[PDB]
């Protein structure tokens, strides 16, 4: 009571005038006149002190830890009394309420954060989160940074985009965007991906990242032809967006949800890759509905336009899926595939509109090397007992389409050897006389720029 009256006092004497702010200090040692004792410290700009002078009072009084643990609690009863918590708080505010008045401004700071206790920063930095001061976390260097990031984790966007910065070590960093993306509150894909596109870049977590970046782009694919479909409502497209951007899902959830519904066959095709598919039949049940999906929109009228046009589409199609499933033997079954294709173009389009090399230019345009895609065709051809007529005029384009791509191909055979094949046969194969003279080493891959 009047000891109170005698520490005002004490500070009065000062605001009149460094010894009688000893005389405060210890006159706390010994609320709202906890306030105005304050108030008059400032006065003759005394911030730094008087913030140590605010704490330790906030620890004198608690000796000590007890509101911690009402917080481990974090209950309305008792618990490990809350009366400590709410008095603090008090106090804690009012080491806000003078930070904020202090707007040589520095020294004032780093006594707050350089000042051993958790709960005041848990709560200086809940109130920087507050003001938006949320980057100044990111220039915080106290024992007690990290711990606090971590807790609260799970707005709290900001607390993460917060911390994948914060950490400056990668492991670390990338291992929170991951659940940034793979997480719960709506976070558009877009950014879900650069959440990945970042996490991916700082690189078992490799494969769960990847497989997610993977998952990922299939619903931005199935997401944007949901846009140029027609057989949807705009309301319907949304709900469905909702669900496409919002987050990853089960593959068959992709596949029987989305994928057969809608008939969105190359999708479809390429979940059967990531998810490592290997029936063939119901591979190659799954690539007989493109082709005959494909045939219904084209428009068969004998010109040479309307047959080019698809041509071209149908081409672009293929090497668009085949680019992504070429590297998979089963969802790309080039011995299966190439001969299906050229029989889908000739029982579609007039014999006259189809040009030696139209159905072989896709599979290498897709991602085939010249290499793989020769012998294959010439398997094609030695295994048949048919006419062959039509992949010998494909060949014959393919290898005049090699020796005028490659050097290292024209360096085996002269332009002379090659003017000959107008037609494929396996006698006249330019590429079985130089292995029956020098071996069958055709050097690495030749793929198309």
């Amino acid at each position: 009571d009047i000891l109170g009256f005698r520490a005002i006092e004490h500070l009065r004497r000062a605001k009149e005038i460094y010894d009688s702010l000893n005389y405060h200090l210890k006159n706390a040692t010994a609320i709202e006149k906890l306030k105005e004792a304050v108030s008059m410290m400032l006065s003759v700009n005394y911030y730094p002190k008087s913030i140590e002078f605010l704490l330790n009072i906030a620890n004198s009084m608690d000796k000590g830890k007890l509101a911690c643990q009402y917080v481990a609690n974090g209950f309305l009863e008792n618990d490990d009394r809350k009366q400590y918590y709410d008095k603090r708080i008090l106090v804690y505010d009012l080491v806000f309420d003078t930070l904020i008045k202090v707007d040589l401004r520095q020294k004032s700071y780093e006594a707050a954060l350089k000042y051993n206790d958790r709960l005041f920063h848990y709560h200086m930095y809940d109130w920087l989160v507050s003001q938006n001061r949320e980057e100044k976390l990111l220039d915080i260097e106290t024992p007690f940074i990290l711990p606090y990031l971590m807790e609260k984790a799970g707005k709290i966007s900001n607390i993460l985009w917060v911390y994948y910065s914060r950490r400056s070590k990668f492991f670390e960093s990338a291992e929170i965007l991951y659940r940034l993306a793979t997480s719960n509150f709506d976070i558009t894909l877009f950014e879900r991906i650069e959440f990945l596109s970042r996490a991916n870049g700082f690189c078992q977590l490799a494969s769960r990242i990847q497989d997610a970046c993977e998952v990922a782009g299939i619903q931005g694919d199935i997401l944007s032809l949901v846009y140029t479909d027609a057989r949807i409502d705009s309301a319907i497209k949304d709900e469905l967006i909702k669900t496409l951007d919002g987050k990853i899902l089960s593959t068959s959830e992709l596949f029987n949800d989305f994928a057969v519904p809608l008939s969105y066959h190359e999708i479809a095709l390429f979940i059967f890759k990531i998810a490592d598919f290997r029936d063939h039949e119901v591979i190659m049940a799954k690539w007989d509905e493109l082709f005959q999906s494909l045939r219904m929109e084209f428009n068969n009228t004998g010109k040479k336009e309307d047959s080019m046009n698809f041509i071209n589409l149908l081409s672009n199609v293929l090497i668009k899926i085949g680019k992504n499933v070429q590297d998979s033997e089963f969802i790309f079954p080039i011995f299966e595939l190439f001969p299906i294709v050229c029989n889908f173009f000739y029982e579609t389009l007039p014999k006259e509109h189809i040009v030696s090399g139209s159905i072989v230019s896709i599979f290498i345009t897709a991602g085939v090397s010249f290499n793989k895609m020769y012998y294959i065709l010439k398997e094609l051809i030695e295994t048949s007992d048919s006419d062959n007529s039509v992949f010998n005029k494909e060949m014959t384009w393919l290898i005049h389409e090699w020796y005028k791509s490659d050097r290292k191909f024209r360096d085996i055979i002269s332009y002379n050897d090659i003017i000959h094949l107008k037609e494929y046969k396996i006698d006249n194969d330019p590429i079985e006389k130089y292995v029956k003279n020098s071996g069958n080493n055709l050097g690495i891959c030749f793929y198309k720029e």
